[PDB]
């Protein structure tokens, strides 16, 4: 029931409630780094993280949990 | 030479709408320092891009993206290079 | 009246908070962008004061009522 | 040395501000891309610094920040250029 830092990478051109804000940064010509701050139920968190990360094309996925 | 803040709101859920803005963002990547996204409701998502470079090419990526579609509540705050 | 707000301003790095972003725009200056959420009365108030503080420069505010 | 980006995240209750700031900047800096600040409660601030530069310097800077007394949950996620 706390916060979390979900970070992952994906190609920019290749065409909720847990979200607080997300930072986007182009680490190079094709990729962009995305750092999502999540707040809520660690259960709901850890899963939404898994999903995206588990996603195809979603490289460097990392979740840092900070329970309340 | 300079820094700028381009903010604007648009329905996050709009593939077409985003796909444009993106490749429009991707056209002049070298301008972007970092961007922040915040869901302001169920459909609309606030977007704040921090830019750096020629205030010229800046306003260009700006107005371009600004006058993209649906892209509402657009606003640009240029920060001149003479403190 | 609820709503989101974008507060931005400059300064020498020397309750309504959503997330705040900091960026050095030179060895001395720092650009700060604060995303606020809540009662627009308070938001603009909080915003108005910060912008008025000596040392705070180029303060701007874009309100997003809803 | 290897080049890249990195995500330095850490929590602290916002002198130890100036302490961190003395780290952020004076000893190493120009490595910072941008930093996100989020209040996880009345006392604690969650900070996320996106850094870019030589991976070595990035790690030393990160060593100096985490080391700090009072900084908790410090994590460094390196992204050397792929």
């Amino acid at each position: 029931q706390g916060f979390a830092v979900l970070s992952y990478v994906y190609e920019h051109e290749k065409r909720h409630d847990l979200s607080v804000a997300t930072l986007h940064v182009h680490i190079n010509h094709d990729d962009c780094l995305e750092i999502a701050v999540l707040k809520g139920d660690m259960g709901d968190v850890q899963h939404f993280a898994d999903d995206v990360i588990a996603q195809r094309g979603v490289r460097h996925g990392h979740l840092q949990c900070l329970p309340k």
